[PDB]
């Protein structure tokens, strides 16, 4: 429940209303909570084949009142945990892909020449001062190269 108030804070009124419409769809008998059987129906329609224990595990994750079912507030907690997981996955994909694009010769690090080339190719004029500054900040051991960990660190924020 303080967790439920916390979940609601990550969302706008409109997002909560969309989740409410989804919640009601899943709640096949319209009683106010999603059961293991109701969860299973939606999962099977999504192509999954969870076992009864796996369905039970999913509900238990957020079942704060021990009802063995997911009410709307618990559902919001589940949705927010998932949105957070998805956001983190999207960021990791973007970071890896960005590195993949900058490291043109695939030697494991980005050097000044590669930085400059990707910006130019992207249609952006970047000054030498700017490249210098980027290298100063990203390159922590000062060897003129930004390896994957430095890149991650320099991308934080
Ligand atoms: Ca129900
Ligand atoms: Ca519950
Ligand atoms: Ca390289
Ligand atoms: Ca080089
Ligand atoms: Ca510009
Ligand atoms: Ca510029
Ligand atoms: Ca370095």
């Amino acid at each position: 429940t303080d967790q439920q108030a916390e979940a609601r804070s990550y969302l706008s009124e409109e997002m909560i209303a969309e989740f409410k419409a989804a919640f009601d769809m899943f709640d096949a008998d319209g009683g106010g909570d999603i059961s293991v059987k109701e969860l299973g129906t939606v999962m099977r329609m999504l192509g999954q084949t969870p076992t009864k224990e796996e369905l039970d595990a999913i509900i238990e994750e957020v079942d704060e009142d021990g009802s063995g079912t997911i009410d709307f507030e618990e559902f919001l907690v589940m949705m927010v945990r998932q949105m957070k997981e998805d956001a983190k996955g999207k960021s990791e994909e973007e970071l890896a892909e960005l590195f993949r694009i900058f490291d043109r010769n695939a030697d494991g690090y980005i050097d000044a020449e590669e930085l400059a080339e990707i910006f130019r190719a992207s249609g952006e004029h970047v000054t030498d001062e700017e490249i210098e500054s980027l290298m100063k900040d990203g390159d922590k051991n000062n060897d003129g190269r930004i390896d994957f960990d430095e890149f991650l660190k320099m991308m934080e924020g």
